[PDB]
């Protein structure tokens, strides 16, 4: 029985509205309604991983599993296994395997962080989930963020503190966060983002809606204008929105936009939004292709319409060799000639660099660079030829070649990483000098660039 090199993955984003689900959800799960929608050829085939996340979800953890085990066994004629269930409040996520996969998956973590302090600490949030599905690590993260069209500089805080303080993935990797954790990372929710035009345009923009010309309205959304100036979501990517906004609908129908100011609504507009999304990450020269993504349109107790995307998703195998793991691979190296960091910092410390990556027996620590001034004011740090020669544990290029090295830039003065990055061994040629890059960041902003140049030498 072959291990896998790619697998399918769903991801679910719903806020129920505080209402118990219809009696029939399977076009979710299905691909179905408006947007980038799965082909009715593919009904019957299981997607290997099903990540549900809700938000505003009023039921138990039992009473929810069950819906969704009975919905993919319907679709599927498949029992599928829980991977695990998180729920912070009304937050929760599901993740679901099929059961072929129960011993490909190892090391699962789930945490939440709770958004905001005193007034707004007490509903938004996250949830999240991770694991190691073979040699891959699959990270999953469900947000609810601070509601309200002029509070997009609160949302992008929320992600800022759930990025910073939920604790998935390996704690080895202590400089990263989530976002330089995972092989791929799938961060969905109601990110609660909204069209930014005047309240007067409401019907205009209902007009625009019933038209499909949702053009307009995307150039005015939160989420895509703040990722365009780089306020949130940095390195990110979102497939092409296709489908009407998922909010603010009157229940029971999709007819009708309930987006006037009610005393439920604290007197608020919500003119038609994309509330719910779905935004991944994955290590650069990984293999992910988004083959859905939109909304239900059949499935309407709350005033938010479920979204769903899928993706194919490259996995690698559980590499054992006659040497590692245990021990180095002697025919394996990998050197660093003419790097340096180009640094946004103020500050004036010696900087070294931890070499982190699962092909290594542990992380690396680099001597000190050399500071130099930039010609535009930035901090340089030198490493030259000084970096050390890194010892994978398996020389092999068919493992070597699919791993990647994550860099920390550490203040000597403080150990505090100043910037992170990520720099793929999927290389164009081994045993030859070849430029490598990565943007650093730092609680997710940029904070700087590392470059230079690599030699990979594998056993071929
Ligand atoms: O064994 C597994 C998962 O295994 C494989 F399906 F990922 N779990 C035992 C503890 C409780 C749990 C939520 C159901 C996860």
């Amino acid at each position: 029985q072959p291990e896998p090199d790619m697998i399918t993955i769903f991801i679910g984003t719903w806020n129920m509205g505080n209402a118990p689900p219809p009696k029939k959800i399977t076009s979710w799960f299905l691909s179905k309604g408006q947007g980038k929608t799965r082909d009715d050829s593919a009904d019957y085939i299981p997607h290997d991983i099903y990540v549900i996340g809700t938000q505003e979800d009023p039921l138990s953890e039992k009473e929810w599993l069950e819906i969704l085990k009975h919905s993919l066994q319907e679709i599927t004629s498949v029992t599928f296994k829980t991977v695990a269930i998180h729920t912070l409040w009304n937050i929760r996520i599901v993740v679901l395997a099929k059961p072929e996969h129960e011993n490909r998956i190892s090391h699962i973590c789930t945490d939440n962080v709770k958004t905001g302090i005193a007034n707004t600490l007490g509903n938004k949030g996250a949830v999240g989930v991770s694991f190691m599905f073979n040699g891959t690590s699959l990270g999953f993260v469900n947000s609810h963020l601070t509601s309200g069209s002029e509070k997009k500089l609160r949302r992008n805080q929320n992600y800022m503190n759930i990025l910073r303080f939920l604790a998935l993935g390996d704690k080895k990797l202590s400089p990263f966060n989530i976002t330089h954790r995972f092989t791929h990372l799938f961060w969905f929710g109601d990110l609660n983002y909204r069209v930014d035009l005047p309240t007067w345009e409401a019907e205009t923009i209902i007009q625009k809606i019933k038209q499909q010309q949702y053009a307009d309205l995307l150039s005015h959304d939160q989420l895509l204008t703040e990722r365009r100036e780089q306020k949130v979501f940095l390195h990110f990517e979102e497939e092409e929105i296709t489908f009407a906004p998922t909010y603010r609908f009157e229940r029971l129908t999709r007819d009708k936009y309930a987006y006037t100011k009610q005393k439920a609504t604290g007197m608020k507009y919500n003119l038609p939004s994309w509330c719910d999304r779905v935004l991944w990450k994955s290590y650069p020269l990984v293999h992910v292709v988004c083959q859905s993504y939109g909304s239900t349109s059949d499935i309407m107790t709350s005033d938010h319409s479920p979204v769903f995307a899928t993706f194919e998703a490259g996995v690698t195998s559980q590499f054992v060799s006659k040497n590692g793991p245990g021990t180095v691979d002697s025919q394996g190296q990998i050197e660093f000639l003419r790097c340096y960091a180009t640094l946004k910092t103020k500050s004036q410390t010696k900087f070294y660099l931890e070499f982190h990556s699962s092909c290594l027996e542990s992380f690396v620590k680099s001597q000190e660079g050399e500071n130099e001034e930039g010609s535009e004011g930035e901090l340089v740090v030198k490493f030259g030829e000084t970096l050390p020669k890194l010892k994978p544990i398996i020389s092999d290029p068919e493992y070597l070649l699919d791993q990647h090295i994550l860099i920390s830039i550490k203040s000597s003065d403080s150990d505090e990483s100043y910037g992170e990055g990520c720099i793929a061994l999927r290389l164009e040629a081994t045993e030859t000098q070849l430029p490598i890059y990565t943007p650093l960041t730092h609680h997710g902003e940029l904070t700087g660039h590392f470059q230079g140049e690599i030699k990979l030498q594998t056993s071929q």
